[PDB]
């Protein structure tokens, strides 16, 4: 056999030097899969999508992944320019983008404005919607060229229909063949997911597809 893993995390414990934030993390990830991260908050989420980016180091175990990064945080931010220069940023290629805001969702709030994608946003995009920062914010990460996506709960202030149309278009359909991991409150978003790691307290509650999630629970009551 040919191996074609990603990301590995072997007996992985952490500390931000008193109680661990991740204690006995073990996954892994292959090239071109999604792996959900669920859990409720607090429960070590994005301190794990921290762990993969270097700004947490491990106090015992092992992580293996070299690549490019593209990371969408929580509470992203905007910065002053464009929708478009918020989105490409240094790169131009007018392909990518395209298919990139047709699946954020983002062609229409863009025909309607006089300049289209060359309205010139502030610090914040406090004009914008809540809405529209977070479809703009994954957008960016999206259009970025990386080996390994991290998604930190992009959908979580978008309406259902939104969210559900997004996960579609963008998740599964634009990036079916990338790595990534996708933090995500949603039983759907579990269901197609290669992988499915649920934290809870710091330490893995549930590793596994979703036949074996489904062959269990608290999963049920903590997903939407
Ligand atoms: N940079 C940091 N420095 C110190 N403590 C942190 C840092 N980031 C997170 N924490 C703490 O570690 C714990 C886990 O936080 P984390 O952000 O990983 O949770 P999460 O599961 O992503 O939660 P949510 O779903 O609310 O985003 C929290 O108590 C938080 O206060
Ligand atoms: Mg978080």
């Amino acid at each position: 056999s040919l191996t074609t893993t990603e990301v590995v995390m072997e007996n992985v414990t952490a500390f931000w030097g008193g109680t661990p934030v991740l204690k006995d993390i073990n996954f892994k990830i292959e090239r071109g899969q999604l792996l959900a991260v669920a859990g409720s908050t607090g429960a070590g989420k994005t301190s794990l999508l921290m762990m993969i980016m270097g700004e947490l180091e491990p106090s015992e175990g092992k992580i293996k992944h070299s690549g490019r990064i593209s990371f969408c945080s929580q509470f992203s931010w905007i910065m002053p320019g464009t929708i478009k220069e918020n989105i490409i940023g240094v790169s131009y290629d007018e392909y990518r983008y395209r298919s990139v805001i047709k699946a954020c969702q983002l062609e229409e709030d863009i025909s309607k404005f006089a300049e289209k994608d060359n309205i010139v946003l502030g610090e914040g995009g406090i004009t914008l919607s809540g809405g529209q920062r977070a479809r703009i914010s994954l957008a960016r990460a999206v259009y970025k060229d990386a080996d390994l996506y991290l998604l930190d709960s992009p959908f979580g202030y978008l309406d259902v229909l939104t969210e559900k149309e997004i996960f579609e278009s963008c998740v599964c359909k634009l990036m079916a063949n990338k790595t990534r991991i996708l933090v995500t409150s949603k039983m759907e978003h579990l269901k197609k997911a290669d992988k499915i790691l649920i934290l809870h307290e710091g330490s893995s509650y549930f590793y596994g597809t979703f036949s074996e999630l489904q062959n269990l629970d608290f999963s049920s009551k903590l997903m939407g």
